[PDB]
């Protein structure tokens, strides 16, 4: 079961929007992802912080790759999805009403069920970005999602605190200022839980993806979870690309997820 | 007269601050600049938008390269310069009181003369980032600057409008929505003026640098201005690095500025 790699190009658009001179060119970057990744992912936020409507249009029109649009439950972006028809839509929280404390989508949101229906009626694959809880997995099955994407964010931060220098830097997370034994127990639980949730997802006929915070060090134990078929990774790849170029950054990640 | 290249690493720090996970690592990037550039430039803004105090400290402590700190006329950053002693300080506007309409430093600012004195008293080289006007060049000589850095920002935007696709994109500048002939006349004047100002600077014993907006296409006519000894370039290099890696991005630029 070869793992698939979705490359989220949001942070290339972050750089672009930082100077407003169309450099880096997101479509150039998308051509490289189309060739060396398995899908192109982007999040067109309601506030248009990074990726834009025209980016989604351009990528759909020009790139030889499946497209995964991440978006929230606002009508404007949903309608855009319905108009342009990316291959897949991954529903993610942006507003408070969509959020949970842990960062996955609130699966009780009033608009969620109809949103899913609208998308599937338009023949768009639907993925729900969720906390790794057995309850959220079972609800996702009930809501008729084809995919779920497990939030690896807490796992990633734990891995970083334990096996890198991040706690000695200005980027240290105050919440992870606890003794190593407690951190190590939480890390093991979090990884165990990701595996349990993937198995549950697979048992219910869902396709299981994982994403948020994955990097070239913390990805390695996630690859060993046989039941995860796809990782969606952005920020760490774009951060590596500053040193190696995007092609090599993607190819390096592909080598790590071989199994 | 081989042209020197200062690499401004601000936009690598922009990426880092976008996710707050110490990736990309600015010190890693600074090691690459130290090796392949001629100086490392960074702007520690009062608002700490990108580069941080600890970045200046780390680079000064660890990197085998001259350091050029860009900063404004606030006491906090000046004191930091005085404490850490980069090789050079380039005084740039951040607040309204420091600004001119065109983007160079206001050379009448009340604190400017004393700021220059404080820095030179500490044996820090001082550069003034200025509009390309003969008047600002003569004042910079009077203020006893060792360097001036000509603002190539208007030149760059003109070049982009004329010789790239930028006017057909969402990044088009409304002010440059004018007919090609007027743009072409303004472009020629702007380039002529940059040359005139460099010659004037050199005539007065100033060292002449140039920066803002320079990229792999618009740099080429600037290299032909014999009297400019140094270019300071950031955003275009970091934008290229996403595709080629920072080493190759720097080396590519170095090849273009050979003369
Ligand atoms: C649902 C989802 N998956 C994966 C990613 C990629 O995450 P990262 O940039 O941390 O790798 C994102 C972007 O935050 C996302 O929203
Ligand atoms: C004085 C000065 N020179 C050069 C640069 C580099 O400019 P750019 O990032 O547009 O190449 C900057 C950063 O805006 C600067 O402040």
């Amino acid at each position: 079961n070869a793992m698939l790699l979705g490359v989220n190009i949001d942070h290339i658009a972050v750089l672009r929007q930082a100077r407003m001179v169309n450099d880096p060119d997101l479509l150039e970057a998308a051509f490289i992802v189309a060739r060396h990744g398995d899908q192109i992912t982007l999040h067109v936020r309601e506030d248009r912080r990074h990726a834009q409507d025209f980016d989604l249009e351009n990528i759909i029109k020009f790139c030889k790759s499946p497209v995964n649009l991440e978006c929230a439950l606002n009508d404007e972006i949903l309608n855009l999805a319905l108009k342009l028809k990316p291959h897949r839509v991954t529903l993610v929280p942006e507003k408070r009403e969509e959020l949970t404390t842990e960062g996955g989508l609130c699966l009780n949101h009033a608009k969620l069920k109809q949103s899913i229906e609208k998308l599937q009626n338009a023949n768009i694959e639907v993925s729900l970005f969720i906390n790794p809880s057995l309850e959220d997995i079972e609800k996702s099955k009930i809501l008729k999602a084809q995919f779920i994407e497990l939030h690896t964010g807490h796992y990633a931060n734990l891995h970083n605190a334990l096996f890198s220098n991040i706690s000695h830097t200005a980027f240290a997370l105050k919440e992870l200022d606890q003794d190593k034994k407690t951190l190590q127990a939480q890390f093991e639980k979090e990884l165990q839980n990701l595996e349990l949730c993937a198995k549950k997802g697979l048992e219910l006929g869902l396709k299981v993806a994982a994403g948020h915070g994955l990097n070239y060090k913390n990805v390695k134990p996630v690859v060993k979870i046989k039941e995860i078929c796809e990782l969606n990774i952005g920020q760490s790849i774009v951060a590596r690309s500053v040193f190696t170029g995007l092609q090599n950054a993607i190819l390096e990640m592909k080598e790590l997820i071989k199994r």
